[PDB]
């Protein structure tokens, strides 16, 4: 909408304080001009229509309980867009500043968050398995990172290409959640998972095996349910991903960590020059050393643990 750019103030789903880029015309409209084309936050009113109503507020505060799940969907989002856009010189998902939209409460106690090719969406949870997603900053990052994919590599949603899909949005939701900076992990959606549960999380990119997804390639889900598997094969990615940073000896494979930067910076460079709709892991392998090699040299450490890496977690 057409208005002036205010700030408004509210509390995320967590209880935590923060401010937020509001638009003012007779309404406080979450709407950030600061950032491309604008973020954009709607109210899907527990239904399944999209993108449902422009978030209108009286006040410009966004403390009611009711308002958590937009304040946060709003803000991450912004985060999310200032790392693009900070760290790898990417104006918004497509490159070119294109508005970014979300829809909050999502039908009722729905258990998920997706990009529909068009936005992202957050459902509310059913208070059990899940709180409203978009609490978790990694979450958002997840989503926002599907329609970069999208818009790039375009990484078909099944079997192998959509298992890298999956650890890509896991990838970059941690590494969203670093640039943050606040209670980091490698861990996704702790932050809204199992609220009675404390410790766990939906998946984890250290020790994929702790849920039961795998650690590698021998392990691998070839099954049909999940797509074939991509929020299970994520794992196998996921761990080599986290081996590349961090370092670890998993499987009796030693692999010199090279820290998050780095990590991104490949990944990125992956995605976005070498990955195609079909690639499999073999070809991620391959693309994620050219990255490598383009960025560090042929000799360097870095070259050589995105090959441990992979040897790790069986990916030739
Ligand atoms: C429970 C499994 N879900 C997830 O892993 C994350 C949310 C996590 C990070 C909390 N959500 P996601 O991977 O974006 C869900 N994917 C999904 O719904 O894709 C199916 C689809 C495909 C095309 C259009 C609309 C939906
Ligand atoms: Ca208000
Ligand atoms: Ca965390
Ligand atoms: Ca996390
Ligand atoms: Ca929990
Ligand atoms: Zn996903």
């Amino acid at each position: 909408i057409t208005g002036t750019s205010t700030v408004g103030v509210g509390r995320g789903v967590l209880g935590d304080q923060k401010n937020i880029n509001t638009t003012y015309s007779t309404y406080y409209y979450l709407q950030d001009n600061t950032r491309g084309n604008g973020i954009f936050t709607y109210d899907a009113k527990y239904r399944t229509t999209l993108p449902g109503s422009l978030w209108a507020d009286a006040d410009n505060q966004f403390f009611a309980s009711y308002d958590a799940p937009a304040v946060d969907a709003h803000y991450y989002a912004g985060v999310t867009y200032d790392y693009y856009k900070n760290v790898h010189n990417r104006l918004s998902y497509d490159g070119n500043n294109a508005a970014i939209r979300s829809s909050v409460h999502y039908s009722q106690g729905y258990n998920n968050a997706f990009w529909n090719g068009s936005q992202m969406v957050y459902g509310d949870g059913d208070g059990q398995t899940f709180i409203p997603l978009s609490g978790g900053i990694d979450v958002v990052a997840h989503e926002l990172t599907h329609a970069v994919t999208d818009y790039t590599a375009g990484l078909i949603y099944q079997n192998e290409s959509g298992a890298i899909n999956e650890a890509i949005s896991d990838i970059f939701g941690t590494l969203v959640e670093f640039y943050a900076n606040k209670n980091p992990d490698w861990e996704i959606g702790e932050d809204v998972y199992t609220p009675g549960i404390s410790g766990d999380s939906l998946r984890s990119m250290s020790d994929p095996a702790k849920y039961g997804d795998p650690d590698h390639y021998s392990k691998r889900y070839t099954g049909t349910q999940d797509n074939g598997g991509v929020h299970i094969n994520s794992g196998i990615i996921n761990k080599a991903a986290y081996l590349i940073s961090q370092g670890g000896t998993h499987y009796g494979v030693s692999v010199v960590g090279i820290g998050r930067d780095k990590l991104g910076k490949i990944f990125y460079r992956a995605l976005t020059q070498y990955l195609t709709p079909t690639s499999n892991f073999s070809q991620l392998r391959a693309a994620a050393v050219q990255s490598a090699t383009d960025l560090y040299g042929s000799t360097s450490q870095e070259v050589a643990s995105v090959k441990q890496a992979f040897d790790a977690v069986g990916v030739k």
